C-alpha cells in the first residue's frame, strides 16, 4: 500500500483516471486496450504486446529457433480475465517488494522524476512535449484526454520469458543517448521465471538444496527498471557497443553477444569489465549531453501545448537533472553533482545491489547462464510475500534459501518444457575411433568459454602528459558498498513528486514507430573440431548417462564409457568402482549403502595442502582426473604440475595483456617563484601514484574478464562432475534395491531421499574446498603471471620522472636555495619504491579478497 496506492482488480469499472481503455504511439491504427495507473507516471497494461511493434503479431515459434539459452511460447498465455486479474496483482506485489528496500524506493523515485524532455519543437526558444512520451486516455463519456508518462508494463510477445525495455524513437534525435529520454515500455510477466545453479554460497551455506533454484521475479523486475532508469534519463550506452568474443578456438562459444549496457546493469565484476577509458568516454559524453540541456532551458522563452507555466515547467527539469541555477535565472551543469547523479544511476542501481537487499540466492555473473524455466504463482501470500519473497520466515524455507530451491519448495514451480532444445546450439567435437572413423559429442554453446576480443581493452597510458601547479588531483574513487548507499539514501529527497499536469490534446492516434535497434548476425552453427587428445568436454561426458529405463549402470575409470551406455566415468579410486559395481544380498546392503556414503565422503574431502606454490596453499588432487587438466590423468601429475607451472595450467586459453610504453611527463617552469616550483614536483609525484592505480587497475580488469571467467567456468564443471558422480552412485544403489522382492518392505525399509540428502551434503563440503582453491589460483595468476608485467612497465615510468625531476629541480635551483637538497632526497626516495598492489582496492567482491 506504500507505492500502489489502490488494491486493483481487472473487473473493476473503466473511470478514465486510473482505470480506463488507453492508445499509445502506434505504426497505423490500434484498438483501446485496458490499463490501470499503479502510480504517478506508471502505467500497467494485462495484455500479450502485439500493438508496439507492427512485424510481432504472432505468438508462435518463429521459423528459427533464436539463441538464447531458455526460451518459452505458449500462445493462450494471457487471454483469460483470470490470467489478467493474476497478472495486475503479481506486478503489483513485486513492485511493493521492491519499494520495500532502501535502494528500491530510489529507484523507483528516480523513475518518476525522470520526466522524458520536452525536446519537439523545431523552434529552439520552444519549450514542446514530443507525442510518443504520452497515451491517450479514453474517458466514459466517449472523449478522451492525452497524459504525460514515464513508464508502461505490458505482458511479454511470442516469446514469454524475453523481457525488455522498449521505447519509440524520434526521427532526427537518439532520446535514449542524448540526455532527453522517453516513454519506457518494458515487456515482463510475473507468472514465469529463470531455472539456474549456484554452489559459490557454500561457504557461509553448508546445507545449501540439491537442484535448481529459482530466480525471485523481482530481482528481474529490478533489472528491467534500471534498464528503463538508464533510458528515462537518456544515458543508456549505444546498443551498438557490443562486448565482442572470439569464437574460433573448440573450447570458445559460438558466440554471445552481450552488450556495455548489460554488463553496467548488472554490477559486480561485469560492470568492472568496461575499462578506464571507455567509461571516462561515457561519463563525459552524457556530461556535455546535460550541457545541451541547459543550454535549450536557457535559450527557452515560451511553452506550447499545455496550461502549465514555463516557469514550472523548468524547474521540473531542474529537479530531473540535478541543475544548479543562479538568482539570475540561469542553468548550468555541476561537476561534482552529475558525478553524484550518474554514479547512482550507473553503479549504484545494479542487479548485483539489488540482491544484497532482498536476501536471495542469484546469478552472480551474467556468464551464469539460465538451465530451466518454471512456472509460478506469487499472488498468494502462502506462496510468496514482500518481504521474504520464496523464502519465508519462520519456515523451513527461510534458511540456505530453502524457498528459491525447486526441489524442497517443489509446490511452487512447474518445470516446463525449454523450447530451446539442449543441442539446438552446439560445437561438434570429434576424436579417432578406438581418420577413417569419428567419435563426437555435442557441447551445448553455453557450456562453452567466453573468451572476450582484445579490440574491447582500449587505455590512452601510452599518451603523455604536461604538468603544471594547476593540474588537478583526481579523487580516489571511493568503491561501491553498503555504507555508501546509505549515505545516499540520507541525502535522497523522498517527499514530493512532479505533478500530473494537463496537457492540450494530440491526434486521435499517435503516429509512432519503435527505435531502431542492430540487426545482429546468427552464429555459424555445429562447428567441427578434430582433436588430438580427449578433452574436458569429454570427460564431463563420459560421467553422464541415460536418466530413463535403461538400467544396469556399472561405474569406471576409463573413457570409454562414452561407447557403453552402461558404463559412467568415475575420477573416484578403483577401490569405490569395486565396491559399488559388486553384487550384494539383503542382508548385506544398508551396510553396504552406508560404507558408500563413507566412501564418497572421504574421497571428495581430500585436501592436500603445500608451500611450495606460493599464493596457493591448498590443492585438491582429483580436478586432474575429473576434467583432465593438462592431458595428465594422474591425481600425481596433478599436483606435480601444478607446483612446476603454477595456474596456468587450469587456463583453458592464454590471456593476451598489451601494456604499451608509458607517457612520460613533461614539466612546465616558471622563472622567479619558489611557491609554483615546490607545487609542479609535488604534483608529479602524487600524479605518478594515480599511474601506478591506473595500471594496476587495467590489468585487474583484464584478468577479471580473461582469467576469472575461465575459473570461474571450471568450478561449475566440478559441482557438475561432482552431481554426475553422487547421481551414478544413486542409480547403483536404487537398482540393487529393486532387484530385491518382498525383503524390501520392512526388512530394509530404505529411503532415497536421505540418501540423496547425505550425498548433496557431501557435495556441499567439497565445493566449499574447491571454491576455496579455484580462488587461489585466480588472484595467485593475477599476482604472479598478470601483476609483474605491469610493475616493471611502470619502473621504467619511474626512471623517466626521476631524471625529468632531477634536472627539473637542477635547473630552478637559483629560485629553491635553501629547499634543493630536501627536494633532491625526496625524488629519490619515493620514485625508488614500489607502489603496493593491493587487491582490496579495485576488487569489492570479499570472497576474492578472502585469499
Ligand atoms: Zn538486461
Amino acid at each position: 500500500m506504500e507505492f500502489v496506492n489502490k488494491q486493483f482488480n481487472y473487473k473493476d469499472p473503466v473511470n478514465g483516471v486510473d482505470i480506463a481503455y488507453i492508445k499509445i504511439p502506434n505504426a497505423g491504427q490500434m484498438q483501446p486496450v485496458k490499463a490501470f495507473k499503479i502510480h504517478n507516471k506508471i502505467w500497467v497494461i494485462p495484455e500479450r504486446d502485439t500493438f508496439t511493434n507492427p512485424e510481432e503479431g504472432d505468438l508462435n515459434p518463429p521459423p528459427e529457433a533464436k539463441q538464447v539459452p531458455v526460451s518459452y511460447y505458449d500462445s493462450t498465455y494471457l487471454s483469460t480475465d483470470n490470467e489478467k486479474d493474476n497478472y495486475l496483482k503479481g506486478v503489483t506485489k513485486l513492485f511493493e517488494r521492491i519499494y520495500s528496500t532502501d535502494l528500491g524506493r530510489m529507484l523507483l523515485t528516480s523513475i518518476v522524476r525522470g520526466i522524458p524532455f520536452w525536446g519537439g519543437s523545431t523552434i529552439d526558444t520552444e519549450l514542446k512535449v514530443i507525442d510518443t512520451n504520452c497515451i491517450n486516455v479514453i474517458q466514459p463519456d466517449g472523449s478522451y484526454r492525452s497524459e504525460e508518462l514515464n513508464l508502461v508494463i505490458i505482458g511479454p510477445s511470442a516469446d514469454i520469458i524475453q523481457f525488455e525495455c522498449k521505447s519509440f524513437g524520434h526521427e532526427v534525435l537518439n532520446l535514449t543517448r542524448n540526455g532527453y529520454g522517453s516513454t519506457q515500455y518494458i515487456r515482463f510477466s510475473p507468472d514465469f521465471t529463470f531455472g539456474f545453479e549456484e554452489s559459490l554460497e557454500v561457504d557461509t551455506n553448508p546445507l545449501l538444496g540439491a537442484g535448481k533454484f529459482a530466480t525471485d521475479p523481482a530481482v528481474t523486475l529490478a533489472h528491467e527498471l534500471i534498464h528503463a532508469g538508464h533510458r528515462l534519463y537518456g544515458i543508456a550506452i549505444n546498443p551498438n557497443r557490443v562486448f565482442k568474443v572470439n569464437t574460433n578456438a573448440y573450447y570458445e562459444m559460438s558466440g554471445l553477444e552481450v552488450s556495455f549496457e548489460e554488463l553496467r546493469t548488472f554490477g559486480g565484476h561485469d560492470a568492472k569489465f568496461i575499462d578506464s577509458l571507455q567509461e571516462n568516454e561515457f561519463r563525459l559524453y552524457y556530461y556535455n549531453k546535460f550541457k545541451d540541456i541547459a543550454s535549450t532551458l536557457n535559450k527557452a522563452k515560451s511553452i506550447v501545448g499545455t496550461t502549465a507555466s514555463l516557469q514550472y515547467m523548468k524547474n521540473v527539469f531542474k529537479e530531473k537533472y540535478l541543475l544548479s541555477e543562479d538568482t539570475s535565472g540561469k542553468f548550468s551543469v555541476d561537476k561534482l553533482k552529475f558525478d553524484k547523479l550518474y554514479k547512482m544511476l550507473t553503479e549504484i542501481y545494479t542487479e548485483d545491489n539489488f540482491v544484497k537487499f532482498f536476501k536471495v540466492l542469484n546469478r552472480k555473473t551474467y556468464l551464469n547462464f539460465d538451465k530451466a524455466v518454471f512456472k509460478i504463482n506469487i499472488v498468494p501470500k502462502v506462496n510468496y510475500t514482500i518481504y521474504d519473497g520464496f523464502n519465508l520466515r519462520n519456515t523451513n524455507l527461510a534458511a540456505n534459501f530453502n524457498g528459491q530451491n525447486t526441489e524442497i519448495n517443489n509446490m511452487n514451480f512447474t518445470k516446463l518444457k525449454n523450447f530451446t532444445g539442449l543441442f539446438e546450439f552446439y560445437k561438434l567435437l570429434c576424436v579417432d575411433e578406438m581418420a577413417l572413423a569419428l567419435q563426437c559429442i555435442k557441447v551445448n554453446n553455453w557450456d562453452l568459454f567466453f573468451s572476450p576480443s582484445e579490440d574491447n581493452f582500449t587505455n590512452d597510458l601510452n599518451k603523455g602528459e604536461e604538468i603544471t601547479s594547476d593540474t588537478n588531483i583526481e579523487a580516489a574513487e571511493e568503491n561501491i558498498s553498503l555504507d555508501l548507499i546509505q549515505q545516499y539514501y540520507l541525502t535522497f529527497n523522498f517527499d514530493n513528486e512532479p505533478e500530473n499536469i494537463s496537457i492540450e490534446n494530440l491526434s486521435s492516434d499517435i503516429i509512432g514507430q519503435l527505435e531502431l535497434m542492430p540487426n545482429i548476425e546468427r552464429f555459424p552453427n555445429g562447428k567441427k573440431y578434430e582433436l588430438d587428445k580427449y578433452t574436458m568436454f569429454h570427460y564431463l561426458r563420459a560421467q553422464e548417462f541415460e536418466h530413463g529405463k535403461s538400467r544396469i549402470a556399472l561405474t569406471n575409470s576409463v573413457n570409454e564409457a562414452l561407447l557403453n551406455p552402461s558404463r559412467v566415468y568415475t575420477f573416484f579410486s578403483s577401490d569405490y568402482v569395486k565396491k559399488v559395481n559388486k553384487a550384494t544380498e539383503a542382508a548385506m546392503f544398508l551396510g553396504w549403502v552406508e560404507q558408500l556414503v563413507y566412501d564418497f565422503t572421504d574421497e571428495t574431502s581430500e585436501v592436500s595442502t603445500t608451500d611450495k606454490i606460493a599464493d596457493i596453499t591448498i590443492i585438491i588432487p582429483y580436478i586432474g582426473p575429473a576434467l583432465n587438466i593438462g592431458n595428465m590423468l594422474y591425481k600425481d601429475d596433478f599436483v606435480g604440475a601444478l607446483i612446476f607451472s603454477g595456474a596456468v595450467i587450469l587456463l583453458e586459453f592464454i590471456p593476451e595483456i598489451a601494456i604499451p610504453v608509458l607517457g612520460t611527463f613533461a614539466l612546465v617552469s616558471y622563472i622567479a617563484n619558489k611557491v609554483l616550483t615546490v607545487q609542479t614536483i609535488d604534483n608529479a609525484l602524487s600524479k605518478r601514484n594515480e599511474k601506478w592505480d591506473e595500471v594496476y587497475k587495467y590489468i585487474v580488469t583484464n584478468w577479471l574478464a580473461k582469467v576469472n571467467t575461465q575459473i570461474d567456468l571450471i568450478r561449475k564443471k566440478m559441482k557438475e562432475a561432482l552431481e554426475n558422480q553422487a547421481e551414478a552412485t544413486k542409480a547403483i544403489i536404487n537398482y540393487q534395491y529393486n532387484q530385491y522382492t518382498e525383503e524390501e518392505k520392512n526388512n530394509i525399509n530404505f529411503n532415497i531421499d536421505d540418501l540423496s540428502s547425505k550425498l548433496n551434503e557431501s557435495i556441499n563440503k567439497a565445493m566449499i574446498n574447491i571454491n576455496k582453491f579455484l580462488n587461489q589460483c585466480s588472484v595467485s595468476y593475477l599476482m604472479n603471471s598478470m601483476i609483474p608485467y605491469g610493475v616493471k612497465r611502470l619502473e621504467d615510468f619511474d626512471a623517466s620522472l626521476k631524471d625529468a625531476l632531477l634536472k627539473y629541480i637542477y635547473d630552478n635551483r637559483g629560485t629553491l636555495i635553501g629547499q634543493v637538497d630536501r627536494l633532491k632526497d625526496k625524488v629519490n626516495n619515493t620514485l625508488s619504491t614500489d607502489i603496493p598492489f593491493q587487491l582490496s582496492k579495485y576488487v569489492d567482491n570479499q570472497r576474492l579478497l578472502s585469499t
